[PDB]
């Protein structure tokens, strides 16, 4: 389930962001989750969240707010669990932007563009990864 988290998470985020499917997003997503670990609490959180995103993929959830409505149907536990992972993604970006740049083959300035899109997406309730993937799509093309 821990390994499956980035498969379900990326698949939903790509669907809700509307960007074309591409292997770069799953690759970055696995890199981010591994930065989180390098804690068993995050392992437990990713395993539990993996089923939440799996069920969202199996429902007619096509917008970020349809996902938020789904989380609130799931309960306050699901809402807060995703919010915690969202802010964890932000901390990982803001924590080692130099490694992210070398990993994606971009400059530090372009990593700051990803940080800005992610933080903006969080404040508008869309989660961090929608901003990351949309910005990454624009950077590569």
């Amino acid at each position: 389930a821990v390994e499956d988290f980035h498969k379900y998470h990326t698949a939903l985020v790509v669907r809700l962001a509307g960007v074309p499917p591409h292997e770069r997003y799953e690759r970055l997503d696995r890199w981010i989750t591994e930065q989180l670990i390098y804690r068993d609490e995050w392992i437990d959180a990713l395993a539990e969240a993996a089923g939440i995103f799996k069920e969202a993929l199996e429902r007619n959830i096509t917008t970020p707010e349809e996902f938020n409505a789904f989380l609130k149907e799931k309960g306050k536990r699901a809402v807060d669990l995703v919010a915690t992972l969202t802010n964890a993604y932000i901390a990982v970006l803001e924590g080692d932007p130099e490694a992210i740049a070398r990993f994606l083959g971009i400059s530090l300035e372009e990593v700051q563009e990803i940080i800005d899109a992610a933080r903006k997406a969080v404040k508008e309730g869309r989660g961090a990864s929608i901003g990351i993937y949309t910005k990454l799509r624009e950077l590569e093309e």
